[PDB]
């Protein structure tokens, strides 16, 4: 239950097994369903768009993100007066962030249910008047209290997000910047261009005293100095990083953090939610924009809409193609078929829709594309004229190419998106169930022993066990490190992932003795 | 055993097939009160014909996604209703008479009903059902309104529904194909692939029909259950105890007689 075992390619050039204790809180926080979903999304991402060389780097990054999330969850878990009450309230919002997010979705549907009882009258209950019409009389007070409650809940959602999810954003940003500083020399040798807005903005935090505040590595500045001093000037590097080399013998940081947060998509969405909730008090119908949150909420709806967004570039390109081809038909009509576009039944005021190129394009794009039979179901009958056969060819080509072919292209794009997403999921599942994540040896090898692959993935090469070992190493002070622990610790500090068993396992190595 | 009988009655009355047959009997009884209640028995073709049940499995396979897409259509049509009720109220007069205007969007409930009904059952959307926008100051806004309705509701969402059905057809087909492929390329009992047994001609067929026939395992369970324990032989009693303990290690997992004694069979 607590005996966590891994296999690492050791210093002796042989696969060896390491044993460590897994904490119960860490085990429960791993079994948490949000963490399970994070793991599932990571696995899908890697298997779908990943590489063999990049896989271990991505896996270690995912483990580090998970470890930080576990620490945040432990901080917010259930345990002068102003500070003690503030901490409890802020932690309460973080533990209940998703309940508030679901509470705001119920308040959006509750409010929009009231709005269906609206009416418009010229006379008060020329400026028109809007009012709720209900005999119960409780709908209007319910609407008022529900709008106030909804704005309150949106604000609480923003605060809970800032206390829950913003730390991970800052941790990711700091660790990426530290890695670019140390193992790439980005601001020392590379100096990113103006096109990298993120790289240009990150220059603010280098000089700050508390540059690492969420990322656990408190020796990043020392390591960057030690690596790049002899090559780029110790005094220059110290001035760049805001570190006093003589002592070796935060408004700027806060502004940087605010920029990082305000460039975050989820925070921007929550701010938009709060803004529209504030405008819902100026006009009640602005609360209808919160119904759009069902997409960002319900996972079923998000999966359904992924079929639309998967080929979104092809969909907009096909719409532009439809616009071009309807322009071509408009050219042909405006030059040869102008007389058939009279939309006025009166014999005194002809309402020609194709005596102008802009008007004929608007008429085509609107009515000939929304019509079932094309533009021939909307313009004058061609029979009897000299251009009858030309008009028939015109209408039938419009019907075939625009009504049939192009709408078929759009619908086929959606259907192909459904099929492609299904087979992506199937391929990820097949890879995971037929191959090992850590070593890549197929299940056929392990299945020689009954339940061999399940035993291998649950005991020997459990990626969860590797994550728990990283937690163990990070938490354990280096003084108490054992030999193999220090070997793996140095390989992790150098960002070298050769200690992961690649294509070799304990059974494969010692099958001779296990026979 | 009144308590046992009441328990059995509860178990039966919570059974879906028995409940369906009771519903059939109830509607047949009501067919004597009104003859047209016998039309509900035509629905039994689905629970009957296997072809019809397979066809309807395409509809029910993505049923959750279908109802979610219907709810999404309802939400987006509500949004269009909001925009119409606030900016396009004058185009929703459905009365040709010049004395009694039958406005369909002076009320939020009425405009939602009008949208959900006619703009979704219309081929061109709500612009094929409301007043022509040409000549008004809001002409371009109304054109954008109608064309977005046509693209998003008429085209995109109905395409989502039809794609859900088509993907259900394909998914069910490939499920059947994968089951057939697994059965014809691997052994049910031991899991050793047909490639191993095919070294001997007709080796896999011989293995599945003679050596590891799941039907033979079923018949052996019949044999063990029917045979009184006094007459059990040694291996029979071994398997009997393993079956009483619900331990299934006596099934050959990854090993077979040929694999074990290939040295002597050579
Ligand atoms: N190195 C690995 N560690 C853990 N599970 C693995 C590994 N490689 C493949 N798997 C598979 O991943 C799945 C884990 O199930 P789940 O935790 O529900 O995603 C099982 O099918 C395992 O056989
Ligand atoms: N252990 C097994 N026992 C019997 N049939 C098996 C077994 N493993 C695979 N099969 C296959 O199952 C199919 C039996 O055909 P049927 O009885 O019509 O379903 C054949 O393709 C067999 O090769
Ligand atoms: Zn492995
Ligand atoms: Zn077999």
């Amino acid at each position: 239950p607590y005996l966590g075992r891994i296999e690492i390619m050791g210093a002796s050039r042989r696969i060896e097994r390491i044993y460590f204790e897994i904490s119960e809180t860490n085990r429960a926080q791993w079994e948490m369903p949000q963490v399970k979903e994070s793991k599932r999304q990571f696995i899908f991402d890697v298997v779908n768009e990943g590489g063999e060389a990049e896989k271990m780097e991505l896996f270690v990054s995912f483990c580090e993100d998970t470890i930080f999330e576990m620490q945040i969850a432990a901080q917010i878990s259930e345990p002068g007066e102003l500070e003690v009450q503030r901490v409890k309230f802020l932690n309460y919002l973080s533990r209940n962030f998703y309940t508030l997010r679901f509470l705001a979705l119920f308040l959006a549907f509750a409010i929009n249910f009231i709005l269906l009882f609206y009416k418009v009258s010229d006379s008060p209950p020329n400026m028109v008047y809007y009012f709720l019409e209900e005999s119960t009389g409780y709908m209007e007070p319910a609407l008022w209290c529900l709008s106030l409650l909804h704005t309150l809940v949106a604000f609480l959602c923003i605060i809970g997000y800032n206390c829950l999810k913003v730390p991970l954003v800052i941790f990711k940003r700091e660790k990426e910047l530290a890695r670019k500083l140390e193992f790439d020399g980005l601001y020392i040798t590379e100096q990113p261009g103006d096109d990298d807005v993120k790289g240009q903005w990150d220059r603010l935090v280098l000089n700050t005293p508390s540059f690492p505040s969420n990322y656990w590595d408190k020796f990043v500045k020392r390591k960057v100095l030690d690596k790049h001093g002899d090559i780029f000037g110790r005094e220059r590097i110290a001035e760049l990083l805001g570190m006093d080399l003589a002592s070796l013998e935060d408004v700027k940081y806060q502004i940087w953090k605010f920029g990082v947060i305000f460039t975050d998509n989820s925070f921007l969405y929550l701010g938009w939610y709060m803004v529209m909730s504030l405008l819902g008090h100026y006009n009640n119908f602005f609360f209808a924009a919160h119904l759009l949150d069902i997409a960002m909420g319900v996972k079923t709806l998000r999966t359904i809409l992924s079929s639309v967004t998967h080929n979104g570039k092809q969909l907009v390109m096909t719409v532009g193609l439809l616009a071009v081809v309807v322009y071509l038909y408009t050219v042909v009509a405006f030059n040869f078929f102008r007389k058939f576009y009279n939309k006025s039944e009166d014999e005194d005021e002809p309402d020609m829709k194709c005596d102008d190129m802009m008007t004929c394009y608007l008429f085509h794009m609107y009515v000939g594309v929304r019509a079932g039979g094309g533009i021939g179901d909307e313009i004058e009958d061609p029979a009897g004229d000299e251009y009858e056969l030309y008009r028939v060819v015109f209408d039938i080509t419009f019907f075939f190419f625009v009504i049939v072919i192009l709408l078929a292209i759009i619908q086929g794009l959606i259907i192909d998106a459904f099929g492609e997403l299904r087979d992506q999921q199937e391929q990820v599942k097949e890879d995971m169930e037929t191959k090992c994540f850590i070593c890549g040896i197929g299940s056929d090898y392990f299945d020689t022993t009954p339940h061999g692959f399940e035993t291998h993935t649950l005991e020997e090469h459990n990626l969860a066990n590797y994550m728990f070992f990283l937690m163990y190493l990070i938490n354990k002070d280096e003084t108490e490190h054992t030999g193999q622990e220090s070997y793996v610790w140095k390989m992790y500090q150098e960002r070298c992932w050769d200690f992961f068993p690649a294509g070799d396992c304990f059974r494969k190595q010692y099958e001779d003795q296990l026979s």
